[PDB]
C-alpha cells in the first residue's frame, strides 16, 4: 500500500504525457511555420512601397 | 512591452514615409519646372522692349 501511494505521487501514467508531448510537437510546428510568416509581413509592405 | 513602446517612440512605419518622400519628390519636380520659367519671365519683356 505504500508502494502504491507513493507511486502514484512519483510515477506519472503515460497516457496522458505522450498527449502532452504530442500536443507540444504540433503547437511547434505550427508556431514555427506561424514564425517565417510574420518574418516575411514587413518585407513586401516595404520593398512593394519603396 | 518595452520593445514594443521603444519601438513606436524610435522605429517609423514605411507606409508613411514613401509617400512623404514621394510627395517631396513631386514637389521638387515641380519646383525646378517652375523655376525655369520664373527665369526666363523677364528676358522676354526686356528683349521684346529694346
Amino acid at each position: 500500500n505504500l508502494s502504491e501511494v507513493r507511486s502514484r505521487i512519483e510515477d506519472s501514467d503515460y497516457a496522458t504525457e505522450v498527449s502532452n508531448m504530442s500536443r507540444a510537437q504540433i503547437l511547434q510546428q505550427a508556431g514555427t511555420s506561424v514564425l517565417a510568416q510574420a518574418n516575411q509581413v514587413p518585407q513586401n509592405v516595404l520593398s512593394l512601397l519603396r
